[PDB]
């Protein structure tokens, strides 16, 4: 059994969703945590899953979010669980500077992806010019 | 049993967004637009619906999601909306001021919300 499947079946399901987001583990599946993250925000409890976790939690969900944020199957959902854990944790970043980076590494990451697409759109009028 | 749901079940999920989002309808519903957007992006299909229109509709549903997009209740499929409509799009908009425009300030509340957490964390 994979860690998540016995950490769903006990009660430990704090625990099961560090396992589905672990990307270092040998039976990682990237879409089993786009299906988990997703199944919750479908359920209305993403949110309820992310709070009340300790700063190991927080700080690897952050990476997570991190690592497929400029994936378009995957940005939606990253862009959400960033929001979630602003509004959430933003409070704690204090007794933590190991925290308050990885926000700053997540968020410059979703400026990026925002960034990348107004070049996308002012690049249109840039060529207009240019053949003109 | 009302068109735009029927329009969904029946697969024809262009036609129900241009109903759930026609704001001159005494039935015009926020929330059953919201209810409609998500429901095309768990069946994977929100992209579908928007794509292949004219420049006209996307100039109006842009438009339509600055008007939400701050509301965290809407928040998650404004942006959505604003990326499918960037990668959809963004390529055409040379020669189309409007539509440029419309993108950029659609952009522009889309940095507004990233620039709010940024202030959260300092």
């Amino acid at each position: 059994l994979k860690p998540w499947q016995k950490a769903f079946r006990q009660g430990r399901y704090a625990a099961a969703v560090d396992d589905v987001l672990n990307t270092t583990a040998p039976s990682y599946d990237p879409v089993i945590a786009l299906t988990l993250l997703t199944a919750l925000r479908h359920r209305s409890a993403l949110r309820e899953a992310l709070q009340g976790r300790d700063e190991l939690s927080v700080i690897n969900i952050l990476r997570w979010a991190g690592k497929y944020v400029a994936d378009p199957r995957y940005r939606s959902i990253c862009v959400d669980v960033a929001f979630h854990l602003i509004d959430l944790y933003a409070e704690h970043v204090g007794g933590s500077a190991e925290l308050a980076t990885q926000f700053q590494q997540l968020l410059a990451k979703v400026n990026r992806e925002v960034e990348k697409a107004e070049l996308a759109i002012v690049t249109g009028g840039m060529v207009e010019s240019l053949m003109m």
